[PDB]
């Protein structure tokens, strides 16, 4: 059966861990923790890091022995179980859609990633509102995007559903007076919080807000 | 005809560029400049922007009326493109490999950025060596990928060829000392180069080497 390797954190893999939520697939979740303070050395993941035979070494994996499958790229990981649970494009249209928001997604994950790991502080702050300035208009973006849909695409739920929620999710955690031009988004939130089986994820043990990024990270650390 | 936007350099929309030359398919470019130095004003481009209906405007951005589509997303405009012209994938083992040299490409995209646009010199020289560290196993990666290979599938060439191209060739350009060892990648580079429309499009007098980045990037400014 399936496996999933990532870190502790939530990160770049929650968004597929929600997708295999929702389809109900089985995996066992490999994760890899960190050093002590305040080294928080990567030294468990490195020790198999090249042993895994991957094309690509890096965090998150899917390794699938059973399907012969062995991927390391979570955008290309979401792409390949989209499309075994059709929660892809059924047209071309719908496809650059879903794509323009996929992209759409990982730019805010840029512009947050480079922020939130800047250690200086004199720079963190800098960054952070430089942040504050652009997203805004990002999040009235998606907003307009969505508009009256359910799902971004409409009525249907697609991997990029998931991807936004935790970018989304994370920001929000970040600073919700982003969201104040933006309600639309929240509740967009919440429908997808209340689907069962992200629900159920959400509601587990298992599942805490934090942490979102390494605990190197000034944001979502600890 | 299609209409391909972007700035004045070749940065994100090259690859773009090269995979339309190999189809030989028809496109008008709208490209946008910057203001001087030391300002770098973008209002060229915030004149045109909200007026051609992109859900997320933003450079590069493609239109064709002729087909009802209006995208934005690089990633989406070439996957979009690939599809059209099928330079993508005929099996999922094969879209697999694509898609994970598709993020592999994207990813040395991010760790080059951060360090090219890096004005804090300190900081700059810092991202620099972290760079020559880091990008040394990626080149190997993808030269372990491709092998004996023609293209990264095999004979047959992909959208994914012409991403690599550009961002290896930036790299390249950046420091040849990390293909000093690499003679498969080279190669590889080579090979792009002499197919017919590439070699038209690159020995054309509107093809200059630079700039790959923005006036404002330390490196690749003009
Ligand atoms: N600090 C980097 C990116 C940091 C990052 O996301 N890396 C962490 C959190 S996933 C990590 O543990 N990387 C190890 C791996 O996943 O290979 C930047 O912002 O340029």
């Amino acid at each position: 059966a399936p496996i999933l390797g990532y870190w502790k954190l939530r990160g770049l893999g929650e968004p597929i861990r929600l997708l295999l939520a929702h389809t109900g697939q089985e995996y066992e979740m490999k994760e890899y923790s960190f050093g002590p303070e305040p080294d928080y050395d990567k030294s468990e993941w490195l020790d198999e890091k090249f042993n895994l035979g991957l094309d690509f070494p890096n965090l998150p994996y899917y390794i699938d022995e059973e399907e012969g499958v062995k991927m390391t790229q979570t955008v290309a990981i979401i792409r390949y179980l989209a499309r075994k649970h059709g929660l892809v494009g059924e047209s071309d249209e719908e496809t650059i859609k879903i794509e323009m928001v996929e992209q759409q997604a990982i730019e805010l994950i840029f512009t947050c990633t480079r922020t939130w790991y800047c250690r200086d502080d004199d720079l963190f702050d800098k960054l952070k509102e430089e942040m504050m300035t652009i997203l805004p208009g990002k999040l009235i973006g998606l907003a307009k995007f969505l508009g009256e849909n359910q799902y971004i695409i409409g009525d249907r739920i697609t991997y990029v559903d998931f991807m936004l929620y935790s970018i989304l999710d994370y920001i929000r955690l970040f600073e919700e007076s982003l969201f104040d031009e933006a309600s639309s988004l929240k509740d967009y939130l919440t429908r997808i919080e209340s689907l069962p089986e992200i629900e159920k994820y959400l509601s587990s043990d298992d599942f805490k807000r934090f942490p979102i990024t390494g605990p190197m990270a000034k944001f979502g650390g600890s």
